[PDB]
C-alpha cells in the first residue's frame, strides 16, 4: 500500500529513556521501520534515569544502511552532549539535510543541531532548560510551541511533548489520517 518508510533513532549513554522509547513505540505503532542505534555500538545503553535499552544495531552498521526518512535525537542532557560530540552524528546529520529529509530532536536534543551547524535560520523549540545553549549564538529562532516545525526541522520541549513529537513525525512521513488512527488508541488527553 503507502510507501514503506524507516527511521534512525540514535541511542546515547545518557539519553532520556522516556523520549527515546515514546517515539520508538509510536513510531512503530505507524508501520515504520524503526532502528535504534547505538552511538558507542551494539551494546546495553544506560539511559539518564538508569533504564538499560538494547539497541537494534550499531550506529556504526546502521549509518552504512541508510538513507532514513527521518532521524530522530532524543534528549536527555547528557545523551544530547554525547551526539554533539560525535563525528558519526555530525555526518549522518549533514547528510540527511542535503538529502531534504525529515530531522526530529527533542528537550536537549536540539543542541546537537547546533553543534553540528543543521538547520541554521529555523524555527525551534527545546526544553526550557536548554534554551540558553539552543540560542547562543542567535543561529535559530526560539518558540515556545510543545512541537515546532519549520521545514524539514521538527523539534520539541520534553518527557510530556514526547507523543505530541512523535505523532507529529508520523504526521510528516505517513500523513494526518494515519497519525490520527495511531493516537486514539492512545489514551491522550486530548
Amino acid at each position: 500500500g503507502m510507501a514503506s518508510k524507516r527511521a534512525l533513532v540514535i541511542l546515547a549513554k545518557g539519553a532520556e529513556e522516556m523520549e527515546t522509547v515514546i517515539p520508538v513505540d509510536v513510531m512503530r505503532r505507524a508501520g515504520i521501520k524503526v532502528t535504534v542505534a547505538g552511538l558507542a555500538g551494539k551494546d546495553p545503553v544506560q539511559c539518564s534515569r538508569d533504564v538499560v535499552i538494547c539497541p537494534d544495531a550499531s550506529l556504526e552498521d546502521a549509518k552504512k544502511e541508510g538513507p532514513y526518512d527521518v532521524v530522530v535525537l532524543p534528549g536527555g542532557n547528557l545523551g544530547a552532549q554525547n551526539l554533539s560530540e560525535s563525528a558519526a552524528v555530525k555526518e549522518i546529520l549533514k547528510e540527511q539535510e542535503n538529502r531534504k529529509g525529515l530531522i526530529a530532536a527533542i528537550c536537549a536534543g536540539p543542541t546537537a543541531l547546533l553543534a553540528h551547524e543543521i538547520g541554521f535560520g529555523s524555527k525551534v523549540t527545546t526544553h526550557p532548560l536548554a534554551k540558553d545553549k539552543m540560542m547562543n549564538g542567535g543561529h535559530y529562532t526560539y518558540s515556545e510551541n510543545r512541537v515546532e516545525k519549520d521545514g524539514l526541522i521538527l523539534t520539541s520541549r520534553g518527557p510530556g511533548t514526547s507523543f505530541e513529537f512523535a505523532l507529529a513525525i508520523v504526521e510528516a512521513l505517513n500523513g494526518k489520517e494515519v497519525a490520527a488512527q495511531v493516537k486514539a488508541p492512545l489514551v491522550l488527553k486530548d
